[PDB]
């Protein structure tokens, strides 16, 4: 079966081996079974480390042969010839069984072993196929490293009916646990990728590793941002951990009263803040949301902040920055113009429509004085209630229904943004009474139905307002000895960038105070 | 006395006379007033607009004549022969007085009429002079564009013995009311400059004309500027008013935690500042200083703000930004060692001071905190209290004598700070008791002692803390509705730019809701 030249490449190879190996065969009577057991004939007297065993009475493929360690049932098994372009595939399976070590990265062969499921591969192979080995032994070298993953590579020329029962089209072909898995050359480390869902694990154990911090800012946007800057400042242990480096500035594009610099750019800005944190020792953690706070049981104890990955920080002191979310009309177009046209920001955006036509949406505090500030600059404004009638302030509907470039409308739920391809050109709207569909020609779209704090994962921790906001005091208190809020997500009456950056300084400077006082 | 040329050049211009102009001369016998007498017939004689009058009884010199319009006693005397280099200034003296209009600006002429002195001016004059003319001519003007100045132009070679017994050491000599005044040439502007002090008056006299402003913001440091963008931004008619634009900014070089911006500079900020506040429509008044605030007697009504120069400014809404200074050591050494070695914030310059000695001066719970701060940061930190005990929370003194690397001197009163040319290497004390003096070698020298808020000039219209801070709630609103304050001025407890500038915001956003809800 094995020529000359196989045999002396192979015997060099098994030259390696420090494990002993046994395989395994269970044959029938075919020609095919025939020339199996005089292959591994041929590769047993090669080696005083390899041992040909029978055992034909196993629930397995006749021909085929598993090869294994002695008191051992695990491992890759072939169907078939072995040979012809799996020759290489073969050797390095007796190899990585027999001690041999693989030429990949720990990380890839660490995760292979630490994979969390049970999976059972077939691949389909064939002689010539020159696709075929690099997927075989991919699958082999993990039925190695893992026996939860059980792989039998089997030969499509010998298991022909298996080949058109299963309606196999092309070689590779792989099946796990009997679904369709693969077609055409993957590497081991797309295999991997397809069934490891271990990525959210290993990095909460990597986050239950990280000894206490002196301060643990929640949220990384302007707020915890500038915070960190003022905590590592000092020389402190200082964690900032985030879902998305940047907060809500990465969803604008020009901002234009960043106090001192005339215009920048939310991804910019961003960018900026992201530079001037790594100006200092800070511990960034990206891509991580805390899911609870537990306080510490007595004041000078240790807080302790979960995360929706599993994993538990822990510090002395905390700054929650966790900003807010605007809630969205939820139309179709909406998504589609924000920074085109539709904003959520009159404090932001109103400058730019002098001469133009806008709508408000929200008839609470909110839309109305945000109605009231763009009358003052713009050519008009629709403010558009859902409701039959206004929750604002009476002051403030009585100051609105003044205006003469102004009208409300009542009952009126927006249905479509509509634009040009590039910017806003109008709004379409339903009245909820008559059900009748109207559109309002406008160039911006201020959303003002409400804001929502990202502050419910603290729900029985900490105090909130009637609105979701963490009540603090002058120095950024909570209710909670130890534990700071600054930015959007806290009672701070307006919601900018220049703000948020502020109040983070100042509860830096407090939860500082704060560890000088307890520690 | 004139020749033809003299009498064709000055027939000319006596055809530029719209008024009549007298000559009263007071003569002797001499030959000079003899001269004097043909003289003044001569050019009496080139026009019927001038005529030569005598009066010898007045209490003048002999000879001398007056250059006045009918009816009148106003103008400049000649004493002595006006002609030789003198003869211009004699043709511009009769043009002026007849109507013939300056050539000067009309800022200098307005300035002219307005000085508001009694000033009686003596030229010493000789005719060969080059730099008699420009002084005899400025001071002529002024004696004809105001009655309260009064000039006499002396030709030295007719009054010798006054050139001797007043010492007059060459021409042309001014004095003024008897005393001495200038020597060699000046200018009207430079005249007019050493005795105009109506600059204050004027200013404040533009003041006054101002219309009533939405908002006026007192102060221009960060937070003053901070404001006055966000509140120009909704355009509204917005005053910025300050002492110095830049507040306290303009005294310090590196500034590290404005966050998003890892390095910049004191006056680079301030220049930036400026920018972005001259994008939008601003009113901004420098050099002026708030003296008094007048509330509105109900609400709704125009706040007004006095100037120490005289004028009143009023305003629907005020923002008081008027910061703060740090109380200073008053020794030999420190003015010139700032920001090179010595400093007034452990927030800001910490960091600089790894691996170095400084000290901290003041007792009390910012110097202790700064004690305790820098001790994490430095390698060793003294601190200096005048007092026989510190007045910190004992929590503070406990932990800063839990230290390693901290002493703490008591009864300790610095008397310099030591340099070498460049920076500090040291700082020299008294022990209050003993009066023994002694060095202390270190690197940085942190100014603790107390901040002065500048807010006396709203002692009884405006609530403030027993520190001096103005009082504000979060909405940076003071116990006078309409009336709001922001930065290190109010109560707010961490003084810092990038705090600063966030209360600035949040106080315009409050004073515009302030004036949507009242106006
Ligand atoms: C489109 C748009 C444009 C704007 N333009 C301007 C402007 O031109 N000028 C201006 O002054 N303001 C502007 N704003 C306002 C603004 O950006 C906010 O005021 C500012 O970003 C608030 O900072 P923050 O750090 O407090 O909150 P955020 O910016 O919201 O940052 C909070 C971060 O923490 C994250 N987070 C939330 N929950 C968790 C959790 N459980 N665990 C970990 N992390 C969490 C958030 O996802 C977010 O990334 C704009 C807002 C929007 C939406
Ligand atoms: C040397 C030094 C270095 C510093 N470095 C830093 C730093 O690196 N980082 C940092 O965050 N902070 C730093 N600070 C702190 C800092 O600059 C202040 O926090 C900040 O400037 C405060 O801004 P403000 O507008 O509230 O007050 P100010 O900056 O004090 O501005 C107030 C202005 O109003 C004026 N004014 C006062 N009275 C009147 C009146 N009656 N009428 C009209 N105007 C008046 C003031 O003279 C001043 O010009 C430093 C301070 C000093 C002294």
């Amino acid at each position: 079966m094995l020529d000359t030249n196989m045999k002396t490449q192979l015997k060099a190879y098994l030259e390696k081996l420090t494990k002993p190996v046994e395989l395994i065969a269970t044959l029938d009577d075919s020609a095919k079974s025939a020339e199996i057991k005089e292959l591994l004939a041929e590769i047993a007297e090669l080696s005083d480390k390899v041992t040909f065993k029978e055992d034909n009475s196993l629930p397995v493929r006749k021909p085929s042969f598993l090869i294994t360690n002695p008191g051992s049932n695990q491992g890759p098994r072939f169907a078939g010839s072995p040979l012809g372009h799996e020759f290489t595939s073969l050797v390095l399976a007796l190899l990585w069984t027999g001690g041999h070590p693989s030429k990949e990265a720990q990380s890839l062969l660490e995760q292979i072993r630490h994979i969390d499921g049970d999976f059972e591969f077939e691949t389909y192979y064939s002689l010539s196929c020159h696709n075929c080995p690099d997927v075989v032994q991919a699958l082999n070298l993990m039925s190695v490293l893992n026996p939860r993953i059980k792989h039998t590579a089997i030969d499509g020329g010998t298991f022909q009916n298996e080949i058109t029962d299963r309606n196999v089209m092309g070689v590779p072909a792989v099946f796990v646990n009997g679904k369709e898995f693969g077609q055409g050359r993957m590497t081991l480390t797309e295999i991997v990728a397809k069934i490891d869902t271990g990525a959210e694990k290993r990095a909460a154990e990597e986050l239950n590793k990280r000894d206490a911090y002196d301060v643990l800012i929640v949220g990384s946007g302007p707020a915890g941002a500038a915070a960190a800057i003022y905590s590592a400042r000092k020389g402190i242990r200082t964690g900032l951990m985030g879902e998305r480096f940047g907060g809500q500035i990465l969803d604008t594009v020009d901002i234009e009263n960043y106090i001192s610099v005339p215009k920048t750019e939310g991804q910019k800005l961003a960018g900026a803040l992201k530079v001037h944190v790594d100006e200092y020792d800070v511990d960034v953690i990206d891509s991580q949301s805390a899911s609870k706070l537990i306080p510490a049981a007595v004041e000078g104890g240790l807080h302790q902040i979960e995360t929706a990955s599993g994993a538990v920080l822990k510090a002395r002191s905390i700054i929650v920055a966790t900003g807010a979310k605007w809630r969205n009309m939820n139309v179709p177009g909406e998504d589609q113009y924000r920074t085109k046209g539709v904003t959520y920001c009159p404090h932001c955006d109103g400058p730019l429509f002098k001469g133009k036509r806008v709508a408000v949406i929200g008839g609470g505090n909110s839309g109305v004085e945000a109605a009231i500030d763009l009358a003052g600059i713009v050519e008009h404004v629709t403010l558009l209630e859902f409701a039959p009638e206004m929750k604002a302030d009476q002051v403030l509907q009585d100051k609105l229904r003044s205006l003469k470039n102004v009208d409300i409308i009542l009952n009126a739920q927006t249905t479509e943004v509509k634009g040009d391809g590039s910017k806003v050109v109008g709004l379409e709207y339903r009245d909820r009474v008559s059900g009748d569909i109207h559109n309002i020609e406008l160039a911006g779209i201020f959303v003002q139905i409400g804001l929502l704090p990202n502050t419910n994962w603290l729900e029985g921790a900490v105090e909130r307002n009637r609105m979701g906001e963490i009540i603090i005091d002058a120095k950024c208190e909570t209710n909670v000895k130890g534990v700071f809020a600054a930015g959007d997500c806290t009672t701070v009456p307006y919601k900018q960038i220049i703000i948020a950056t502020g109040e983070g300084a100042k509860a830096s400077l407090s939860a500082f105070d704060y560890l000088i006082r307890t520690k």
